[PDB]
Formats: structure tokens, sequence, C-alpha cells
């Protein structure tokens, strides 16, 4: 259905979901769920040159963590790097459906991302996956000649809750005093389990991504209200004090998005705590749009991309 | 270099290899070798759309094996399989590698791929990775439902060594007289440890895939001379009574190729013992056309991928 204003793709793209009916995600079982996401991935042809992908397995707090690392192609020596977290509302996604998106911030910003495949919900809940990303994060930074990176030139990125997971791992390392960031890269971030913002009322069907869908998500993830009002569950809630010294950030946002509001109320809340912010809201785009083949093409989400990496490079140097 | 009679966007990409000097793969490190073809396939933008990737590990014959399944996407219920043994001499070679070429196996053939993670030589020697290749033939035909594959209806492929390790796996199933296999696809396989064949001699030096590559992937291989005659390691050298009731085989082999003849012999002793053999002659090509991602949008190519993917369909079909 979409709205006035849905970029000219999206909005063919929304009508054509809309015309192929089939259940709410929030209806199905993740396993069911996860097959939407795979097969709709997969439905595309997309550029995935450029890259050379490798899988490690680490031993982490006290668990294996799988990575995926996914270097530039043809390049020679130390590289810097960043974590990568999927998106999928913590029931779905995995590294194959996020591949492209991650192929694209690779090859734009010639660093290494380090994909990790944090444990789905239901099958954990909070805090499980965040604990695991942080784990991670903090054997990158340690054993990055390994896998043949700079791991004292570190950034954390992701896109939905996988920018939740992003935002709230640099909050863990600022907690544990470890490690050092460059960078974190918010790509259309959940920051709040909370559903009243404007833009939640605005867009709660008919974009995609629905309210329904969220509160689903987050109930899998966890049901704990306790849990939930944590600064590791919604970071929103963080003071400017628990804020403060985190580090420089991109947060990009969808204009047609139930988590907008609170993806730049986040980015305002940084700024204000004296953190250096770039927050940019993409009009015309829905959520997820960096993520979802059908659209990778979309002029827009080709300009978002570019950015992302950009970004990434910039702060990923030496010195 | 190439030759009169080479398909005319071959013929450039050996030109532009020729300009581009560089050692000879022989002379570098394994690590060196294996980095060459890792760069040269992720060079190229290529369609990976139609699949969904998931790896597996096995416990079969003693050891963890790695596979990746390969699966048609948007597709429910069991599929029929084929296992699939990757090229590169031996010492180079992977899963990624070979992607595009499963890719296209897989999305032209409706059949679920098993890419085996053999162990590379010279880290291992012969016959460590036929052992491997053969046991989880052996699983994928007990535990296919574990992977959403019917491995009754199993077939084996795969190019250049790994054409030869298809067509051992074959044989260690009748000497083993399990599992039942509907298929072999061979692809430009290797079948003999000799290099006296009229189209060694002719292709020695000029048409990628030169004689000094293949002694030095033969020599890590294994530098046993006795079990360079075991069947195991030359099928060629079997007899019609060790080849009597092997399953149905297409055989591919390319005009400007070393490895022409041998394959073609091959095919000519299945045939001789009673077996039903496809041997087709890929004129213009050279050694791993349908590997090589710079070579995958030659007609030719594309041609001799659709026929490799419609042969395993005809197959695995019920009954």
């Amino acid at each position: 259905s979409g709205s006035p204003g849905v970029e000219q793709h999206t909005q063919a793209f929304l009508e054509a979901l809309e015309q192929g009916g089939g259940k709410p995600l929030e209806q199905l079982s993740p396993k069911d769920a996860r097959a939407v996401l795979t097969g709709a991935q997969a439905s595309v042809k997309v550029d995935l040159s450029g890259i050379e992908v490798k899988e490690r397995t680490i031993q982490a707090n006290g668990q294996s963590i799988k990575l995926q690392v996914v270097r530039p192609a043809n390049v020679k020596g130390e590289l810097p790097v960043f974590m990568f977290f999927h998106g999928g509302g913590w029931v779905l996604g995995d590294f194959p459906t996020h591949q492209r998106l991650i192929r694209d911030l690779v090859v734009g910003s010639g660093a290494v991302a380090v994909y990790v495949d944090y444990t789905p919900s239901p099958e954990s809940h909070y805090p499980t996956a965040i604990n695991q990303a942080y784990a991670a994060t903090q054997w990158v930074a340690e054993h990055g000649k390994e896998i043949g990176v700079d791991g004292k030139r570190l950034a954390v990125a992701g896109n939905s809750v996988g920018g939740n997971m992003a935002a709230v791992v640099a909050l863990k390392a600022k907690e544990a005093g470890t490690p050092a960031l460059r960078f974190q890269l918010l790509l259309w971030p959940v920051t709040d389990a909370s559903f009243e913002t404007a833009s939640y009322k605005q867009f709660a069907d008919g974009h995609f991504l629905t309210t329904g869908m969220m509160k689903w998500f987050w109930d899998n993830y966890t049901t704990d209200a306790k849990a939930r009002e944590q600064i590791y569950a919604s970071p929103l809630r963080a003071s400017s004090e628990q804020l403060k010294g985190l580090p420089p950030a991109l947060v990009q946002t969808a204009e047609f998005d139930v988590l907008r509001d609170e993806g730049e109320a986040y980015a305002r809340k940084l700024n204000a705590a004296g953190v250096t912010v770039t927050s940019v809201r993409y009009n015309g785009m829905i959520h997820d749009y960096g993520l979802l083949n059908p659209l990778s093409q979309v002029p827009a989400v080709k300009a978002a991309m570019r950015q992302a990496g950009t970004e990434l490079k910039v702060h990923l140097q030496l010195e």
C-alpha cells in the first residue's frame, strides 16, 4: 500500500507484495519466517564480487562462536575491520541473507567485515546474542592478526536489530573499558522497547515492517519487562552520562519506518552527550532498504550504501 | 597465446593473462596459488541467485567432515541430490571459488548439491580426500532426510580433479556395494597419472592449464608411484570388469586441454564395459571452462552448463 512520497521502485515493491498475499510474518513459525527472508533474498540476481569469504570458529567467553570473515579481494596485508551484526528482528536473518549488504559495505570501505553468527531468538533470549556479539568484538581486537586484520582499528556495524546490537556492543565496550572502537555504523536501528513514537503510529501497517512484526520480534527476544528497560536492550533509555565517550556514529534512518523516530532520537541523545554523530534520514525509504535484495539497485539505496562504506573507510584510517 | 580454433572470448582471456604476466602457478606456495584462484573468481560479477546455502558438519568414517548444502531456493519437500567434488588440482579450490559453477548446476537441475570440504594437498595426500569424499557420499545416502534430500536419488559430480574424485567415488561405491548412484557427472576429469597423450603434447603450454601445473598437482597429491597406479588414483587403469555396473555418465571434455584425451579415453573404457555414457567434447574450450568466472558468460559455456544441469535432472527423477 505505501504512502505519498515513497520512492517509486519501493512503492512498486510494496504493491507487488500486497498482491502476492500470504500470512503476516508474525503468524509464522520461526522456521517458516526465516524461509521468507531466505527465499526473497535468493530471488534476485545481485553483485557479490570483490570479496573473499572465509569462516572461522572462535572460543570466546565460554562458548564456540562462528564468524564469517569478509575481506576485500586481491588486497595484501593487514586491513582495518568492522564487526557486522545482522538484522532480522532477532528471529530471522543470518549470513547469506545479509551477504549482499555486507559485500557492499566491504567493497565500499576497503575494510574487512566480521559477521558474528549470534544465537537467534526464541532459541535464545536477551542477553545471549549481545554477549556473544561483544565477546567476538573483544576477540577480534585481541586476535586480529589471525584473521588478517588490524584489531586496533575496529568499528561496529549492523542493520535493524543488528544496529541495536552494534550500539549495545559499543556501550558494553565502554562499560568493560575495552576494546577501543573507531566508529559505530547504525543502519536503521531498533533502540527502544516501546511502541508509541509518531513514526510507530504513522507507519503501523503497509510499509513492509509492521508494528505487529516489531512486537513479535521483541516478544521472541525477551518478555522480561525489566530486561527491556536495561540500556543493553533499549539504549535510548541511557542517560547522557552513560552515553558519554562512545565512538563517533553514523545513523541512517528510513523515512517510512516505524523505527525512524527512535533511531533519530538515539542520535540526538548521543549528540547531547557530546558524542560525534552524523544522523541522516533517507527519504522515500522503508525499513531494511539496504538489506532487501529487490531494492538493492534503487538509486537512493545505492547512494546510502556508498555513504555507509565511505564513512567506515574515513574512520578506519591509519592515525 | 592459445591456438587457431579457440573460442573468441576464451582467446581474449588467454591473451589478457599473457599480458598480465606473473609467476607460473607451480612456482608458488600452496597458499599463494590458492589466492590466485580466489582473487580471479572474485574479480567478476556473477549471478548466484536461486539457491540457499547452508553449512553442515558430519561425523563420517572417524572424522568431522564439513559440507555446504546448496538447495534450489523457494522449493518445498525432499529433493534429489548430487555430491559435488571441487577441482583445483588438489592444491587449490574450495567452496566459494566454485560457488558459481555449483549454483549453475543446482539451478539448472533443480537438485540439491552437497559440496564436500575435502582436505587439500599437500596438507593431506592420497587417499585422504577420496576417503572423505566417499564417506560423505555414503552419509548423504543414509541421512539425507536430515538435510532435506532423498538420499536414494543420489549422483556424484565434479570438475577436473573433482571429476577424478566423482569417478573414483563411483568405483568405491561399487567396491563397497553401497550407496546406489543414479549418475556420474564428470566435467573435464583427470583420469590418469601419465603425461604422454596426444593432447598433453599438443597443449603443454599456452592454454591456461599447463603440463607443468598437472605434474605439480599430481606431485602434491602423491609421489608414491604405486599409489598412482591404483584405480582409485588413475581410474583409466581399471579393467572392463572393474568398470562393469558403474552408473550412467556424462563426460564433458574441453578441446584445448591437456586432459582431453584421458577424459575421452575413460568414457571409451566405460562404454566398452557396458556402462551407459554420453561423451561430449566442447570445441573451442580450455580446461575448467565451466569453473572460471571470467568465462561464465561465454555462450558455449552457458550451453555446457545447461546440459550438465539438465542431465543431472534427467537422471534424478522419481522412478
